[PDB]
């Protein structure tokens, strides 16, 4: 009757006072306008997968769908319904790969609500049977849903699009709907305990959205059917884990992209679900961003871009205040980070990212210590990110095996030579290691984070901690303390960077970009060899990294002694001159 996700009232889509959600909606009128002209997809496994074509199902129901909802041009119709009934006559849904049948799920669910006035009895019937036979009754099964005892996104995803289907036709099938939700509502604790106790998500910016959208389906359906969340939203941590998101974007607009995680940011649709259950604009500031930031073909592109829409149509875009608070950290949790700037205008101040965390979990760099640091518009310090697969998981696989050994880590972008961290003697950061958050403050001219790196580095040092800091909100410090074991051990302070790099003394280097300069100041050790390395691997399968070198120094340790690494990058102005306390 049009009940799932977008509610009847809901279209207050319909006002447009905001000129976000009428250029947003305008994009999608006209990539609706550009499936159109398209033919139905084909049922095609690429590599056991189906998956691609259960997206694009889904995210040409959704545009279809909502075109005619707002427009009334049956033109829309008669495409979805094509698109429909096309996939509910694949013979199944490949639910060896259960994404696949969860994603076509949610798409033949939100077609059968949004359309079901104009859909025929044929294709009601066809949809109802294909939704239950296809994607209800193989979840049942043991050999297709062992997602429901994960506490990764497979448990997200598939709980959410079974969910959606069971509830789109909830009146066909009442008693095996009401035995899917409970079932749901209990397994799908599993994932969301990965968000407590602040938010935090491990593998970062670029992976939350798959899951965290499906679970956000999920509540947004059982509030519209059941008019209850069975208190899925309080689960600890979750509604706070959009402040994440909202942190881990940095002053210059894009992510802090450790691990596999790409820098570019994109406006993400579930952000204006806890911007509107939060009661928090600050939310909005950083997704009105990334809108005048995106391109008009990444929006059209985004699976979930209509949820935009549907989620933050609620709230208006213009005025927005500016966000206050300067830091955002989490201990607690798989990846700590610390995310700190001076002002949320973006390219202006200063900004710092510190990540403790372990190699053990998924879509890990050793980079335990590693920083983000930016000044004004310039990231000076930054990470090289991933190198995308099989271009490596041809000749020398196992490019996910995470032990000491793996192949994975001698990746030249994946080990700590590569990443604004530490290593001694060329050594590997020890991929056991946990590290954390110990300490940090908000003080607005002194902010700064600690992070104890011991067991990153435990048999290579005996102790090692970390602190960075912004000065006085003009320049940033990083300090590291290490005492060493019994042998004398070359450290290595590695800095990725893309500016130009000279070694203008024995203890500083000079970076120049963007018209600008900075200063590479090494306080400590006393003596100290600046270095540059190049950036460009000497293994053919290695990714080139142009424009991009390795600046920082060397240090020979005593044995057996506390040393202390000090480095202050300063940009332009007019300050410094301070001390070395930590
Ligand atoms: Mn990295």
């Amino acid at each position: 009757l049009i009940m799932t996700t977008e509610d009847e009232s809901v279209i207050r889509s319909a006002i447009q006072t905001d000129g976000v959600w009428k250029e947003y909606h305008a994009i999608m009128i006209e990539e609706a306008d550009n499936i159109l002209g398209k033919p139905n997809c084909q049922r095609v496994i690429l590599g056991r997968r189906l998956l691609e074509v259960s997206r694009e199902c889904l995210r040409r129901t959704l545009l279809l769908g909502y075109a005619y909802r707002m427009t009334g041009e049956v033109k829309y119709a008669k495409r979805a319904e094509s698109e429909l009934d096309n996939a509910a006559d694949f013979v199944d849904w490949n639910p060896s790969h259960f994404l696949d049948v969860a994603e076509m799920t949610t798409a033949m669910a939100i077609g059968y609500d949004w359309l079901y006035n104009f859909i025929s009895d044929q294709t009601k019937l066809k949809i109802e049977k294909a939704i239950e036979t296809k994607g209800l009754n193989p979840s049942l099964d043991s050999q297709y849903n062992s997602w429901l005892y994960r506490n990764n996104n497979w448990n997200q995803v598939c709980n959410g699009g079974i969910t959606l289907g069971a509830l789109a036709i909830y009146d066909k099938i009442p008693t095996l709907a009401d035995e899917l939700i409970n079932r749901a509502v209990q397994s799908v604790k599993l994932p969301m305990s990965v968000y407590a106790p602040d938010g935090a998500y491990a593998e970062g910016y670029s992976y939350w959205g798959y899951g965290t959208t499906y679970n956000l389906l999920l509540i947004d359906a059982l509030e519209n059917v059941m008019g209850t969340d069975y208190n899925l939203s309080q689960e600890p941590g979750f509604l706070n884990t959009g402040k994440f998101i909202q942190n881990m974007l940095l002053s210059d607009g894009k992510s802090f992209n450790y691990g596999d995680c790409s820098s570019s940011g994109r406006v993400s649709p579930a952000m204006f679900w806890f911007a509107n259950r939060t009661a928090d604009k600050d939310i909005l500031w950083s997704e009105k961003y990334q809108f005048s930031l995106s391109s008009k073909k990444s929006i059209r592109s985004y699976r979930y871009a209509v949820l935009a829409l549907i989620w933050g149509a609620s709230t208006s875009m213009d005025n927005l205040p500016k966000p206050t608070q300067r830091m955002w950290v989490s201990s607690k949790t798989t990846t700590p980070v610390a995310l700190m700037r001076t002002t949320w205008d973006y390219q202006q101040g200063l900004s710092i990212a510190l990540k403790g965390g372990t190699a053990q979990s998924g879509h890990t760099h050793l980079d335990a210590g590693s920083f983000i640091f930016i000044s004004k518009d310039t990231r000076w310090s930054t990470d090289l990110g991933p190198q995308d697969y099989n271009s490596l998981e041809s000749k020398g696989i196992d490019l996910w095996n995470k032990s000491q050994e793996s192949d994975r880590w001698k990746v030249f972008r994946y080990n700590n030579l590569a990443h604004n961290t530490l290593s001694f003697d060329n050594k590997y950061q020890n991929v056991n290691g946990y590290a954390t958050i110990t300490d940090f403050s908000d003080n607005e001219n002194y902010m700064y984070a600690i992070a104890d790196l011991t067991k990153i580095y435990e048999g290579q040092a005996k102790e090692v901690k970390r602190g960075v800091a912004i000065v006085d909100s003009h320049y940033a410090a990083v300090r590291d303390e290490v005492k060493t074991l019994g042998q004398p051990t070359v450290i290595r302070w590695n800095m990725v960077t893309e500016a130009q790099p000279a070694i203008i003394g024995e203890h500083t280097i000079q970076l120049s970009q963007n018209g600008e300069k900075l200063l590479l100041e090494v306080e400590s050790p006393a003596k100290v060899r600046m270095k540059t390395w190049s950036a460009t691997s000497p293994n053919s399968w290695d990714a080139k990294n142009p424009g991009v070198t390795f600046v920082g120094f060397e240090a020979e340790l005593r044995p057996n002694t506390t040393e202390v690494l000090q480095v202050k990058l300063i940009p332009e102005g007019n300050f410094d001159s301070n001390k070395e306390i930590m």
